[PDB]
């Protein structure tokens, strides 16, 4: 419990917790324990990455959706993540979907969720981040940046204005902001319309004072058509979007899922998403000519999984579902395995491996 023993968590503690608790209850408990620092690897120079205007001490981040309301940021750095992304946060508070809304697929090492952007709202999260704003400035300077993922309310009549409000309220507190094209669990969340939305978002970001001006990334689904991907790549290049987060959960249900709950509505995460996500990274890296930083996300639970996404074009990776199965020790596991594989494959560090598959 205190050592951080990978086997004890993976074989005993986490499975026991999952047998006692429904997944939303376990999620809530995890956020509470993490926020108190009740947690069980030394980052080497090989893992440092410079992207998005920032130093990242290691390339392994916690994906959006774990700390939706910015309650456990410091605990997540204590867990060993190189960067933390909170959210999604919506402008007004909203409850999200009725419970149950989170479903485990243990036989698939996967989860399906339909949280529906449950959020404390911008004002609450703003005041929470302001309470530790200088602590975060020091963490960022130390190579531990903070991302904020912005969502839209269910009953909003103007999606672009919801995102613009997010930029104005939490932009000044973030190293990067994220706008999803891609929750599966809201509404209808042409190319001119993404262009319209992102133009407004970037105008709002550009209007912030320079020390308070975050990078802006777009987070995309794994379920896009070839046309959608080409169009996104074009708009990102046209507008100078700073980066992409690839990918959110999938609304597909790959052949072979075994879990009893496989036909629940929602986004699927974890192992069944992994290679769909890696392939989407590969495609977006090629379409953007390797000039647009990608954060690769979807089914990362080992160093091999991380390095496959880096070699496909990711500069940084995130994980979430692996934490739910294997617990806090998975972060150091991924970092240790990634360092070993980098050495084994002749890379001087992470930076040298970014996009390496495209050069072979
Ligand atoms: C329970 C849960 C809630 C999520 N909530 C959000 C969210 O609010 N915003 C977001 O951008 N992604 C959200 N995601 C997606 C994750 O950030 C991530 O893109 C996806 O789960 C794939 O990574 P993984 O396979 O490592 O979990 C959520 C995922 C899960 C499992
Ligand atoms: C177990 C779990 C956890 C979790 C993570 C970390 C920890 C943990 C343990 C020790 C210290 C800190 C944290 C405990 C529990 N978080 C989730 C998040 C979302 C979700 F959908 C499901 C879960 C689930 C689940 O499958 O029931
Ligand atoms: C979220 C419930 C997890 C239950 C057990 C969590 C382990 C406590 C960590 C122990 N310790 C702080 C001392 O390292
Ligand atoms: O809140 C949610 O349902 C949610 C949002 C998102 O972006 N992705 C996801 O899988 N769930």
């Amino acid at each position: 419990m205190a050592t951080g023993d990978e086997r004890f968590y993976a074989e005993h503690l986490m499975p026991t917790l999952q047998g006692l608790l429904d997944p939303e209850s376990a999620h809530r408990l995890a956020v509470r324990f993490t926020s108190l620092g009740l947690l069980p690897f030394q980052d080497s120079d090989m893992l440092e990455v410079r992207v998005l205007g920032h130093k990242f001490r290691n390339p392994v981040g916690i994906a959006a959706g774990f700390d939706k309301h910015g309650e456990a940021v410091d605990g997540l750095y204590k867990m060993g993540f190189g960067f933390v992304e909170i959210g999604s946060v919506t402008p007004k508070p909203q409850e999200g979907n009725p419970r149950p809304r989170v479903f485990r697929l243990p036989e698939d090492q996967a989860v399906i969720n339909r949280y529906g952007f449950n959020s404390h709202g911008l004002s609450v999260v703003e005041h929470r981040l302001r309470a530790r704003q200088q602590k975060q400035a020091k963490l960022t300077e130390d190579g531990l940046p903070l991302g904020v993922n912005l969502g839209k309310n269910k009953t909003s009549v103007d999606a672009a204005e919801d995102y613009a409000e997010g930029v104005r309220v939490l932009g000044p507190l973030a190293d990067y902001l994220v706008v999803n094209v891609s929750s599966p669990n809201t509404a209808g969340l042409g190319k001119a319309e993404l262009r319209r939305l992102l133009t407004k978002v970037l105008q709002e970001r550009d209007g912030l004072r320079r020390v308070h001006r975050p990078a802006v990334l777009v987070k995309i689904a794994p379920d896009l058509t070839s046309q959608d991907k080409e169009d996104i790549a074009s708009v990102v290049k046209e507008l100078g979007i700073d980066g992409l987060i690839v990918t959110n959960t999938t609304v597909s249900r790959p052949a072979g899922l075994q879990g009893a709950l496989r036909s629940e509505t929602g986004g699927l995460s974890g192992k069944p998403l992994r290679d769909l996500s890696t392939q989407t990274i590969r495609e977006m890296y090629a379409l953007t000519q390797g000039r647009v930083p990608i954060i690769g996300v979807g089914g990362v639970s080992s160093g091999q999984d991380a390095l496959e996404k880096i070699r496909a074009g990711a500069s940084l990776v995130q994980l979430y579902t692996a934490l739910t199965f294997w617990g806090p020790p998975v972060v150091g596991k991924v970092k240790r395995e990634l360092e070993a594989l980098l050495k084994e494959q002749g890379f001087g560090g992470v930076t040298d491996a970014i996009g390496a598959d495209h050069r072979r």
